């Protein structure tokens, strides 16, 4: 049992998309920010030295807030979406690997004892019965899926509001005279200043909105545990004479058991003997 | 069975070309962009300080959209083309390795039992019969090939339209007076400004168009599963007395079985004994 | 016994959050500081060369102290929060792995001897009795949890005081004439100067305050050792005929024993036989 | 059989030279381009600010094409020359390792059976006979060699044409007035501008031409499969009583078999007994 | 005996604190020095070009010495504190691992022989007696601890003197006219110049002083070898019938033996049988 | 036979010196070139802007050739000196490891058979006889040594000519008026310009000349194969009753056999019994 | 015999100090040189543009030689001090590991044969006798120690002469008019120019002089082979009835044998039985 999966293929694909997409998007944004140098460009008057114009540029930059906090918010979303599979790996993944290995070894040994009893002449059902009123593995799994859905939906709201905000007149006017400089007339009353990275942020927001809308049906589908395709694996094993709608973790354990019947070597033989019996 | 392939050689070659080519092309483009510094150069008038001319350059840059979004689009195509083999690896690759190992071990054991029965004096056919009305492995495989073909064809359309666009007069005129600056006559009415990286983007688009046109016949050929060269491997094994035009996954499993008969040690002996029998 | 955990899942999750969050926050802050170059911008008068204005900027920068020492304080908090699990790993983690391996091997051997005695026809209780008046493992564990709680609470106080400080008028006035320059009138009496990174530090402080408030209930809960859910594992083993409110390390060892009963192969069989007996 | 080669020594040496030489040449060129900063230097008139002269320099740079596209073409040649051994490794290398291991194990077992039959008192010939009318391994091998020869010859043509082009008057004149600037007389009619990296590109082209001319006889020699030195290995094995001019893959398999007779332990003994028999 | 420690937990913790703290402190200082660029800022007069002002800045910088040599001194302290555990690892650590493995194997074999003699019906004391008048392992251990204490105390003196020095008027005046420039009156008699990194060096000195004062009691405690808690391990083993105030290395070997009785499997059984006997 | 050397110690030392010395020398040169920025400094007249002076500097730089192509030539020498051990490793090293392992196993088995025949009561000579008229391993070895000697001698000629060239008046005059600029008198007739990295290149050439002269006697000595100290190993083995001036590869194989008689365990016993017999 | 040392602890410590100290010193020097940018600062007159002053700075820099070649000389010393342990590892270290393993296995087998002969009722001396007139291992060892001592003493001479040189008036005057510029009076006759990195080089020379003086007594002590503490190991083994002032390699082999008697398991038993016999 080297290759025991312990994660649904759909869930594994969803997590990678939801985490590895904002990481490459902010890697692109940060590379663009180190090529372009600055994120704003103001039109300082002609009688300004370099340092005064740099003051005007950094003053009108540090004075909406959505645009300036774009890569920090996307990296926060990437980290908060990496968090649930860390929670599942530390809390419920080692308590499931031993149960899967026990049920698989039990099924193999029952098949071999039945073959040795046929050619020379119920523990797993009672152990599945124990996992019928526990609600211990379905809770953590639901928490992992609901936290992923909430973070994805909130990031989708923010990336929709960003396109609804910076769709026109991205430039803005800015005042300089705050404090001591409120007396001299050498300084202009209003400078015209342009945000210079908002052109690529709408592309990086449309991509991260379209993919995040295409993800969410799979999270909603993965939260519906007992309405999936279940109970195909024991019907194969009822050939041996020695041998699902509620949300307890018997359903989830049956999903994790049908997900890897590759390790069961007896399953192929019993599927063949089922195909003869039809 | 250490070296079990689980990927067709043509498919493995196609994926690497379609993914590793835009990565090196945008690595070249990004290295060029950090050497040249900027992507535009405007002709500001003589009475402009450095900061005003920098404002003119970054204003006429952030004001078609195809040219400015070239490396982001090519990296998006590279990531979206890496996505299908991730889908195949997580979803259908471990369900195929166990089937290949079962059929190979079954064939070796049948050969050894027949040799021990000849020198001292049908499970695989019924298991291939089970994979005759399933349509489970051909669906995911077709999805992986159709998604690759669609992304390659859309990138080919975009890279054809880019050469059909920026083929002449890459420079353009640009206005500065938007907003407060619409009154003074010290600013020029129109500045002449040049896009400076469009010379190498036509080379990086001709290469990425020619290779992407040469790829697509192999994807179209790989989507034709039952019209390939099949059913050469059981005709070798019919020497032992104990022992394809539709799109079910028996055809695909036979392709994946003829692709690695290197691991079958009995295959060489039976091919030799076939060559004696001709 | 390859996968012996030696750390509670809650404690492992808390440490990673409390350490890996300030590291990414100051990585963002340092990347922002190398893009923006400087952390202050003063308005030097027009008759100043570059070097005199740079002197004004670096003089008014090196002349509150909370703002200038933000990333050093957050990295100090990250290192001081990595320190307790280093203390636990070097001091008390190898003295616990051998005890866990001894009790697990003892339980497996007692189960096998009882099965061989039933089918062919108290050392662990006395060893748990030895760990009843020691107070050796609960002390180091409490020190690890109290040090984590104190560092998290002090960082929460500092990050609350930072938002209570830099909430308005982040710019400030600064005098230049100290020393020889206290005579000439060419220098201005007061320059207006702006702190330019205080806009993103309030975001990086609100995030690091909200997460650090959400952590602390789990540290308070983990410090309550005998009020957790204990003593579920020996009640399974009382089926064999051969076989908690105070703060000694019998309680902590029982927590570390119920945390990994995955390695006990006899536990599943005895749980099944308990389910038959109910 | 750990050290099974599956590549001819000459072919392995040729590929490394043809791939690792343009990589170090363009690594040198890129390091030179980041030290020197720019690739052109124009002589702007005295009344030009920095930004106007930078516009003149980047305008006359982005306005032959051979010189500007030198490192991209050399990296394309390096990647296209790495491609054929990837094709050989994915497509025909695992189908050859099993055949080599089968023939080597068969020869060792025949030698041991003959020694046990002499001291106590034809499968490989029929398997070599099967690989006599196949043409399956010679095709892929020829494609790998012809693609390498074509890419090397085209790169040699380009690097010969580059020295035949930029051998004299590397500087050039350039016009600035295109578009709006075609009216004022303040701009000069023609600027004199110099290409500054063409001095080292002739060295990097003479090296990459001389080595690529010295490679090509070995590729032409490696394409002549049946005219090499063959059939020395079975004449050693005809001592045991139990036991080439056309382009089928029996010749190529004999080349790959004489290339590693180090793994055959019986070969040394039979060579010694041949030396006694002469 | 894979996990044999050969280092006291307190000593291992102390070394990491004393070495890994100045490394991160000077990593912060060097990152700050590459962001700020320079370490001094002088006020050059208005008639100075850039190069003359740069000369003034680098002249008044290269003309106390404590401040300029801060990161080199802290890295020297970090390297000199890494040196003693290298000395202990190369010189006395392999001569101790074999002795620990011999005594542990001897104790296990004596326990097993006594159990086989009880159920079917003094070498270690004489080997501990040999290590009673040697003084070979206590010398190197004392040298490692005294060198660590001396380096920590000298670094504490230097970091106390640095705060006692740069506590007020960090700026200073500087003369320029040395040599040929001692005649013209265009140069000023004294420039006012500011040290710009002394604000963060007092923080990096207060941290590195407080932690280094908190370390030193543990080094003083670790140098007191025979006044620790010893001789608890043979009193467990006196149950079998076949079986400390001076500074010889019997005391140190007993410390290193009580530090890992986790590897002794007989120790748990004998501790249980001691608990029955009380 | 894990530690089989397959390279003479002298040859291994020579290759590392001849390859790793120019790599560190050009690493130093490249680090110096990125600190100093440029490799030339011209004295442009006072009425030149920055861009015109930069044109003068890059024009007089790109207009002897020995100095400008120094690091490319030294890296070419380093790569061409790494090439021969790659040739030896791919072509003749696996054909020698099997022969060494055969002769060593044969000698061990003959010693054990002779000891079992003495205590209870010629294949290697005939295999050394086979390697007496082959000339197959001495050819490749000679090619590896002659190519190393030729590259080292040519690099020594070039590094001698460089010191014979740039020993005095490293500065030079340079003309600017080529082409359109040959009419105006505002440009100077000749500028004085200095090569600024020639001071450290004479140090990096004296080091790389002295070490390369000290290497060459060892290459000349290694090319003299039959005049080394040979035939000491069979005289030890003539104790058992069952058991060099020309340039065939029997001499080279005897050198490679006396180079590792550490793996022969029988050699020590037979050397002892030889010392008794003297 | 996994942990066979093959290097004296003193020698291993000395090599690391002598090699890893100049590497960190020049890493500090290079980091300082990339922060400060340049290594000289000249006082150009006021009528000089940037490029003319840069010419003055790079001209007076490239016109003593000790100061400019400091990091290259220290890296040369570090590489030349890494060279002797490479020589010892390639040439004499594998010829010693086999001898140590032979003598250790011989001693263990003699002890076991004597114990089996006592409880049931001279090869190593003659092999030590063979290594009594060889002088083969003492020569290479002496060469490794004398080369280390010579390089350390020459670096100590150079670092003493550097402090004896740059102890006062580190600034210097420099003339500019060489060549064409020897006629105009606009250029000054002498500029005053300052070396700006000589302040930290005296610290990096005092450290590297004090440590290199403290090393040299250990190299002088390690060169005295027969005057060390020898011949303690055979006096332990004379208990079994079946069983140094000159510079042959019997003395050196006895040093390398007493250095690792940890691998001899019989040594502890025989030391115990010696302690009984006293
Ligand atoms: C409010 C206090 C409730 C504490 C509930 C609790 O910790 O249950 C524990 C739940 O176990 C866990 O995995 C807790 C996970 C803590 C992760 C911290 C997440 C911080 C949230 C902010 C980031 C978004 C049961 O463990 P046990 O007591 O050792 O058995
Ligand atoms: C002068 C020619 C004398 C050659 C002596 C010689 O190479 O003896 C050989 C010595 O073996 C060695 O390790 C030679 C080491 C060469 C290292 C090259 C050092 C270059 C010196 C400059 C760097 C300071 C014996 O080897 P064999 O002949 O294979 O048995």
């Amino acid at each position: 049992y080297k290759g025991l999966r312990l994660e649904l293929a759909v869930d594994k694909l969803v997590s990678c998309i939801a985490v590895g997409l904002p990481l490459l998007l902010i890697s692109l944004a940060f590379a663009q920010e180190i090529t372009l140098g600055s994120q704003i460009s103001c039109f300082a008057p002609t009688s300004f030295s370099w340092r005064q114009a740099a003051y005007v540029d950094s003053f009108c930059w540090a004075a909406l807030w959505l645009h300036k906090f774009f890569p920090y918010i996307l990296l926060l979303v990437a980290v908060l979406l990496y968090l649930p599979n860390l929670f599942w790996r530390f809390t419920a993944a080692p308590h499931l690997s031993s149960d899967l290995k026990f049920v698989m070894e039990e099924l193999d040994k029952c098949y071999n004892r039945d073959i040795k009893d046929i050619k020379a002449a119920p523990i797993v059902e009672q152990y599945l019965k124990t996992k019928n009123n526990s609600y211990g593995l379905i809770i953590k799994y639901l928490i992992c899926r609901v936290v992923t859905l909430i973070i994805v939906f909130t990031a989708c709201i923010y990336l929709g509001y960003y396109i609804s905000l910076f769709s026109l007149t991205d430039e803005f006017t800015c005042n300089i005279r705050t404090g001591i400089l409120r007396n001299d007339t050498a300084l202009p009353p209003l400078v015209q200043c342009k945000l210079i990275a908002v052109g690529v942020f709408r592309l990086l927001s449309y991509i991260n909105l379209i993919i995040y809308v295409l993800i969410m049906p799979f999270i909603i589908y993965a939260m519906l545990v007992p309405f999936r395709k279940t109970a195909n694996v024991l019907k194969v094993y009822e050939v041996l004479p020695t041998f699902s709608k509620t949300y307890d973790d018997h359903s989830l354990f049956l999903l994790f058991l049908e997900e890897n019947v590759s390790e069961l070597k007896s399953y192929k033989f019993l599927k063949v003997l089922e195909n003869i019996k039809n």
